[PDB]
């Protein structure tokens, strides 16, 4: 589809057997999701933006479905104020910017 | 143009007569630039990102050209980690997400 940017580009995602709302974020290198108790091993990471850095858990090879488009890659989990789908997954679903 | 997301969607912008590089950031409501001198009145504002809140200077009705497309809108100036073009200006240049 085509998503205009009058409002936040929020979509439903499926991850870890759960549905959530997440931002299609071209400014996010990585995908960052609200706290959730995913199974498996993880690695500590810190990511920064406006206001500073937060601590997150890095999970690799996680399956996410975005608007019916399947993707698999790294997902960071932590106390982020919003779920953001980053470029690592946006490329996998064929997402472009157009003007 | 159509812009893929394998790398950061960085583009050249023109503001206050000066050229800069900025990130097209669909996850940003607002446009936030690194510290710079801009002519005209401004008001102090606060904006929040993934790591907390920062203090910025708000400039209204500023001319800014983004990849050869003109916009006139609000530009926030402060200690952002990178120059970001937010949805307030992306809508003006007709930018959409497509997959
Ligand atoms: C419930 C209350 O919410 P809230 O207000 C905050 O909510 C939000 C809403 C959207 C975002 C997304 C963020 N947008 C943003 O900052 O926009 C601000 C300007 O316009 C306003 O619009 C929204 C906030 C304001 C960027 O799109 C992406 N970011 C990097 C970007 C920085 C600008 C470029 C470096 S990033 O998230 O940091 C990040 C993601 C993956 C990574 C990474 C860093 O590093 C590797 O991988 C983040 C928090 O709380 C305040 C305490």
């Amino acid at each position: 589809p085509q998503i205009t940017l009058w409002k936040r580009p929020l979509v439903t995602i499926k991850i870890g057997g759960q549905l959530k709302e997440a931002l299609l974020d071209t400014g996010a290198d990585d995908t960052v999701l609200e706290e959730m108790n995913l199974p498996g091993r993880w690695k500590p990471k810190m990511i920064g933006g406006i206001g500073g850095f937060i601590k997150v858990r890095q999970y690799d090879q996680i399956l996410i479905e975005i608007c019916g488009h399947k993707a698999i890659g790294t997902v960071l989990v932590g106390p982020t104020p919003v779920n953001v789908i980053g470029r690592n997954l946006l490329t996998q679903i064929g997402c472009t910017l157009n003007f």
